[PDB]
């Protein structure tokens, strides 16, 4: 078995490192003073960077790797995305739903992620893609730590038995109380379906994930009720409010004073940029709205922001290879965080930040935890994500349960020359 | 007594149609191969178009044709108009609201109108123009089936003892239940108004009809609560909002979303172009909106809207004469419902689409239906509006209650010629 990782590169800090590994956990981190030899049980970082593992903490695997099916998308709306996913519905069963979760969290494994939050669409009486993602959390659990979140879709107050069908999710194992505000049929239900979600967390002890105002509304301030709660509770760490994109389109006063409650509260937000950019700003003729919430002022605030990829290859968003390095990079460039310290810090809105966001207990390069680690093939978060390289290793209790042999390209000019898109 | 109606079109029908008509109904309808000699006890429609009577969704009759008395608006403006009236309060007795009404109900049945909804206003604890109105209500019955609704213009919870002068107009025999909860002090007012109104209306199985969001204030949004509360009592169709001007100015985002639970709930919207065109935008300065409703929105959507004159002759509308072709065509103009089938299918806008708005139980050129219906000397909707046509007859129980002799134009060129303003 592994006993050491090493010529290890650390964000933030200066030189090589060597991480020594024992009984699946971290022993112990000592700095080198130059380049060690590689031997047997030792994996050679090969100067690269070494984090701890991608986080997916905002994804939809009970509809993901639909797209197409009967139909494709062909408007890319929402609205036709509905009617694309309805005509599938003769499809919609236990062990469809499973084989199409287990073919994207594969692809999730070969990207070092091993932490998702999955949504589970909880309005439908028969709970059938719930009690197949359960199954999947289990099978899936030795590669992947995967939290279940109850997703009352349709509303909890304005659709049919949806708090107790939210409940009934609860009981059967969720992870996580969603809610979807801006959804309900008037602004009270949507206040209101807040009170009683996070009623069930502290019934259950479970953590909350609130769709929250996902709409480019002006109006839409329940990410306000979701902070106050979660501080009079004393639950910030567990609560995440989702999206957020209204928040985009408010007056910076209001936003101002929302801010001061958003860091007294300590609730943690998700924006999905590939999915936001996309069905943002559709009401709009132009200019066009971006729709993204606001990342940049979050973390120059220290209120704990991250990023999801929401969707991946289905009548909402078709595209997608669940790449979180991509999604990254499609966030650093509509929240404009373009200076080379935002984006080389850019890392830690797919890795630390997600962490916190899922309440994770044992997560980071540390003495003690888990030896779950992955290694870039890249000096700093900068270069792995300028080049969008892949995962070369990725580690779990101390053994590799994913790797990537890179591409190789050569040019034919007089000689052939190997390019690896480095100056 | 009249057995037929001879060579009748149809609207979305092909060629010419006979009505057979027996005991004040209508017994059959047969299509004509060609057309069909007049006789005795035939009344023919001369190819021109038959539809059920023009409907007359909301309109005040308690202060029609008081402008100018004693002194004229001269502005135009509502705050002037208020103190026009007020200064005509010295002639506001029962008998004067019974010969005001009756003036304007004349103009209607010559329109060809059989069915009025009046609102009244009943924040006056001496309930004069009820009352007034209660006894025109049995007087017009032969010719116009008059709807009444109890109207709490000063507010239900912002006027002294408003709640019980509503709930008295129920006693007194009022057939709709009114509210207005823009014009309430506070936000919480008016969303307390609109539970109360619905619980009214359920105590005494009566309809509602509520003055929605009559303001240029993108913040007023009291309709998504008339839609929640008649979708959670099932009773959309006995539901209706009146105006909705305010959604003229909501962003778009919103609007989606408010559409889903205005189709699900099933509830009725009535436009009043005429009066919104003058009374809307009046806080603008350039550009100005329109502020009526989203109609087109409406019927592309399912959504089912009408429209009203609102006002005749009085401070607040100096206009009119109760025309409902008149109304329709300011609207289509005004929402930009110009295409050919748009302005063809007009007609529902003053037919189909009120009779439903107003419940009614009995409407419509069917077998099994009573014999109320009008012929317009038209080819068609288009036809019918771009002329501004009188109604050539109107019938009711089978019988004919208004005639109009169409006028007569001449030119006088190298020989006479007959104009009737057709290619
Ligand atoms: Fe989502
Ligand atoms: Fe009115
Ligand atoms: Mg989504
Ligand atoms: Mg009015």
């Amino acid at each position: 078995a592994l006993q050491t990782i090493i010529n290890a590169r650390l964000p933030g800090e200066e030189g090589l490192w060597q991480i020594h590994l024992q009984d699946g956990k971290i022993s112990a981190i000592d700095a080198q003073s130059g380049v060690m030899p590689i031997t047997e049980n030792s994996l050679d970082a090969e100067q690269g960077l070494v984090i701890p593992p991608f986080v997916e903490p905002h994804i939809h695997l009970d509809t993901t790797q639909t797209a197409g099916q009967p139909n494709w998308n062909q408007s890319g709306t929402l609205f036709e995305g509905i009617e694309r996913w309805a005509e599938r519905k003769a499809l919609l069963t236990h062990d469809d739903v499973k084989q199409r979760a287990w073919q994207t969290l594969k692809w999730q494994i070969a990207n070092g992620i091993q932490h998702v939050r999955t949504h589970v669409d909880v309005s439908d009486a028969t709970l059938t893609a719930l009690k197949a993602m359960l199954e999947v959390k289990q099978e899936v659990a030795p590669w992947i730590d995967l939290q279940i979140v109850a997703f009352p879709q349709e509303g909890i107050l304005s659709y049919p038995n949806g708090e107790a069908l939210l409940e009934e999710a609860l009981r059967l194992g969720a992870d996580v109380v969603g809610a979807i505000p801006h959804f309900e049929f008037t602004r009270e239900y949507g206040v209101e379906s807040l009170h009683k979600t996070f009623a069930l967390a502290q019934k259950y002890d479970r953590l909350i994930d609130v769709h929250c105002d996902e709409i480019d509304d002006e109006q839409s301030r329940f990410v306000e009720t979701v902070a106050a709660l979660a501080h009079h509770e004393g639950m910030g760490a567990r609560v995440t409010a989702s999206h957020t994109t209204a928040m985009h389109s408010y007056n910076g006063a209001y936003t101002s004073r929302l801010f001061r409650l958003l860091k007294m509260s300590g609730i943690n937000f998700v924006a999905n940029p590939l999915v936001n950019i996309h069905l943002q700003g559709r009401f709009d003729t132009y200019p066009k709205r971006r729709g993204i919430t606001r990342v940049k002022e979050m973390l120059e605030s220290g209120i704990n922001v991250c990023f999801g990829h929401d969707a991946v290859f289905d009548p909402w968003y078709p595209l997608g290879t669940a790449n979180m390095l991509q999604v990254l990079h499609m966030g650093l460039h509509v929240c404009q965080l373009m200076g080379y310290g935002q984006i080389n810090d850019g890392l830690n809105l797919i890795t630390h930040h997600s962490a916190r966001t899922l309440n994770l207990q044992d997560y980071g390069i540390a003495a003690g935890n888990s030896a779950n680690l992955i290694i870039l093939p890249a000096e700093n978060g900068f270069d792995a994500l300028r080049r969008q390289v892949p995962v070369r290793y990725s580690v779990r209790g101390g053994k590799v349960i994913a790797s990537t042999q890179p591409a190789q390209t050569t040019v034919y000019l007089e000689q052939p020359e190997a390019i690896d898109y480095k100056r």
